[PDB]
């Protein structure tokens, strides 16, 4: 019954995966093989060919992403291999050095044993590697909300300052342990990036920074039936997750009244259009504040004209193109982008990465 | 078979009326009456009642519009009684006249005769009542892109001086006629507002404009199976409509760029988000233009905050809510609304407005 549905996801996933490779007639040996080990073991085994292809497939499937353009540059790193819990803190470790690469941004996974029969090896409790800590006390509101459960959970465990940008540890629980462990991450891994604007030097009295890195590490990637669970991985920022988002949004950093403020403008009448001037100078300050420190980092405007790139070789390719339209445009302008003015198919193609549940409250 | 449709329409329609007019008990004698009518005649008639509370009721269930708070106070004018081109010319300026209000806009939706079986008795080609003409010829561009169909078909009728703001003229076709006639508007009747920008004075130096009033006049209301396709109605503008779209996008007047350079910002590089900074300036010099001139106009945010109270008392009525996201959202800063961070049920809910064929090429 769970071994049936594992062998179609399979047929499906390597017969469709071979075929991009150039390997068609290698399908019916594999999948003979692959039958024979779900039959023995209740599971199979991916090729690194085949891992590395599927996590590459799962972008380019992935219809809530601008910047599918770049699937097929994914670096893939296999670390199927660990065992233990220094070995996954090593790991991530080596993740955070090797994306950041000194600011030149690669885009990057590690994939981590996949889940056995439903029991995962390894369970990442990050949403991201590199994340704020945020708290909540009597009204008292410091950091990131976002990151509220989180950041409890963690002082449940022995571990925060209480800056508003204190950098949450890792923490992962090893399958067989009743509790996850947490590591302090080294700052010497940690580029951050002070957020100054380009014309207004008063700016920096805001004392915003921002993380260099986005490694999403909660997400499932799912491929021919195999569920990685922890599988982190991190692109470049789109410059308006920052300053759209992480720093403009009254449930995060709240910041749109201050930024309206040391850039000069009134916050007092909505036809000012203040939120949007303040918006726009906030992003173009983090737009600045990456480039200016050398790290990788992308517009939105950029960013959609390589998604336009992406569809055409979509077509090219003779892939249907599958897309989150709500998610695909900006929070910024979103109807200067061609995204705005064309419709997607949202339909579910696998390989993709998926939600899980969070094992904090 | 066609009569069968009607009846049920008229069913649910009658009694869903009704029940919001307290006049519940006079259900089953208004659809004995109407049943039997449906059955002499193939079709039925709607108290002036059942038509006005009819066209409220198609507007709070117009899942696209941020709009709806307002539903209930729709001015509905009944003008199934028009027989003649003369009437029906008269009756669309008043509609301007009356709906303008000397700036002080007020919604309004003026009702011609449905159709009767299919046959429509009077067909409007305008898609707005007061609208700008757009021409192309050996690629010069002038006016208005979007009414380049609807310009050339006028044309075609022996009507434009080749400004980029022609007032087209209003053109619709009588039942029997197998061409419509078109009627210059009186430009007494036309408010047009002159863009100036706050603080810039040089933005004066594009000349921009935009007309009062917008008066859709394509859009079929259908109330209890009967289907009225001529029923032009108005709202006052939200400003982004303006500034975020006619006149900024590249497929209408396209004026970013020229924006961009009279408020002295450079148009060279995506990351430097002038293309959001011309957005959030022309979009405040249209507020502005309009609040200065008296001319009724909302800003997205305002908006988006009457339609928060139209969820509220859509909950509060225990009424479902429907709408439509992709739509809801403004273009500009759309993050920045309650909107963006929730979902809506966009199932169809009669009456409504829908779209219909045009009749022109
Ligand atoms: C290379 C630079 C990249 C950029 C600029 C980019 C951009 C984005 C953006 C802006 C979002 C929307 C998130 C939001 O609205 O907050 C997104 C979603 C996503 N991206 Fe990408 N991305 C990139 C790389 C990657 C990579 C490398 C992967 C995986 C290998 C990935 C997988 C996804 C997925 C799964 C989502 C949806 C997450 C969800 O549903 O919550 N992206 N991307
Ligand atoms: C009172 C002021 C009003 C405002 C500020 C308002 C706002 C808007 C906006 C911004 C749109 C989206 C159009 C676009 O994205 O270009 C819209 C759509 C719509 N509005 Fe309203 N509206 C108002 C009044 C009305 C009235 C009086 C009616 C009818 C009685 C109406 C029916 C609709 C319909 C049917 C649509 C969707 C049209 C389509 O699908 O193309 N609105 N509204
Ligand atoms: N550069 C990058 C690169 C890769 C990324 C991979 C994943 C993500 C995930 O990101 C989010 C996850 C959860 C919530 C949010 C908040 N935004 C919601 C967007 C939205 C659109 C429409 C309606 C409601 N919400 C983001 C980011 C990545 N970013
Ligand atoms: N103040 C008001 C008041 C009432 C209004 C009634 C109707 C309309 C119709 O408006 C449009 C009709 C056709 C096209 C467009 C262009 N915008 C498209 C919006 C969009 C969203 C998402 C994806 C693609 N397109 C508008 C306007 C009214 N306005
Ligand atoms: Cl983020
Ligand atoms: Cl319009």
């Amino acid at each position: 019954e769970e071994k049936e549905i594992l062998w179609n996801e399979a047929k499906a996933f390597i017969a469709a995966c071979y075929q991009e490779l150039g390997k068609a007639a290698e399908v019916k040996d594999r999948l003979a093989d692959i039958k024979s080990e779900i039959d023995l073991t209740g599971s199979y085994v991916h090729t690194k060919e085949e891992l590395e292809h599927g996590a590459k497939m799962a972008w380019r499937n992935s219809n809530r992403c601008i910047g599918r353009l770049f699937w097929n540059s994914l670096n893939v790193i296999d670390r199927r291999d660990v065992r233990t819990k220094e070995e996954v803190r090593d790991a991530l470790f080596h993740h955070i050095e090797t994306a950041t690469n000194n600011g030149k941004i690669r885009p990057t996974i590690t994939i981590f044993p996949p889940e056995e029969k439903g029991e995962k090896q390894v369970e990442i409790w990050n949403h991201q590697l590199i994340r704020y800590a945020g708290y909540e006390s009597d009204g008292e509101r410091i950091g990131d909300p976002a990151s509220c459960s989180l950041t409890a959970a963690c002082e449940e465990l022995g571990w925060g300052e209480r800056t508003d940008f204190d950098l949450l540890p890792l923490i992962f629980r090893m399958k067989g342990d009743e509790q996850p462990v947490w590591y302090e991450l080294p700052r010497s891994l940690v580029i951050e990036v002070p957020i100054t604007h380009p014309d207004i030097e008063a700016f920096s009295d805001l004392e915003l920074k921002w993380y260099g890195v986005p490694i999403i590490s909660d997400m499932k990637l799912e491929v021919g039936g195999i569920h990685y669970n922890a599988a982190p991985f991190n692109g470049w920022y789109m410059g308006t997750e920052i300053g759209a988002r992480n720093l403009a949004d009254e449930k995060r950093y709240d910041k749109l009244k201050k930024v309206a403020s040391v850039i000069g403008i009134a916050a007092d009448y909505n036809t000012d259009l203040w939120k949007d001037q303040a918006l726009v100078e906030l992003n173009k300050a983090v737009l600045h504040s990456y480039k200016k420190q050398g790290v990788s980092i992308v517009d939105h405007h950029t960013a959609a004209s390589q998604f336009k790139r992406f569809e055409e070789q979509a077509e090219e390719a003779g892939r249907k193109l599958t897309g989150d339209w709500t998610w695909l445009i900006p929070p910024i302008s979103p109807a200067a982008t061609h995204i705005f003015h064309r419709s997607y198919d949202n339909s579910i193609v696998k390989p993709n990465y998926f939600y899980q549940d969070k094992p904090y409250e």
